[PDB]
């Protein structure tokens, strides 16, 4: 592998908010395929279904079912269908929270993140390190 395997508690059963704390926002998927962060937790578009594909390895859908997605220069975008875009590693990040890794992208360690003002960071500007790319799993 390209990256350590220490994995967070928590099951999928339920859908779940995930939380930046790096500029206090909800990730949110919309149905335009927009990604972004929004401080409103009344927002439609910010419970997440996450689902395991192998252990360590998940899917994240919208409330309209569209697979959140990494393309090949860094961006976040939503997917109609799934694809290898599609697929982060979901890992334990200084014991307590949760860090998502583009798996095709993985050995660029590009992750899901997102910026103090809310907007998503691009692959190669996520590090380990950064508080842009830790979350916390949160009920809806």
């Amino acid at each position: 592998h390209h990256h350590h395997f220490n994995l967070p508690p928590g099951n999928y059963k339920k859908p779940k908010l995930l939380y930046c704390s790096n500029g206090g926002h909800f990730l949110r998927i919309l149905p335009d395929g927009t990604v972004d962060g929004t401080r409103d937790r009344s927002d439609q578009h910010i419970q997440l279904q996450l689902s395991a594909e192998s252990v360590g390895e998940v899917y994240i859908k919208s409330t309209t079912g569209q697979y959140l997605a990494m393309d090949t220069d860094g961006l976040l975008y939503g997917s109609q269908t799934p694809n290898e875009e599609c697929l982060f590693l979901e890992r334990l990040e200084e014991n307590h929270y949760n860090t998502y890794i583009s798996k095709k992208h993985a050995e660029k360690n590009w992750f899901v993140g997102l910026k103090k003002n809310g907007s998503c960071k691009r692959g190669p500007r996520t590090h380990y390190g950064q508080k842009a790319i830790l979350f916390l799993p949160l009920p809806v």
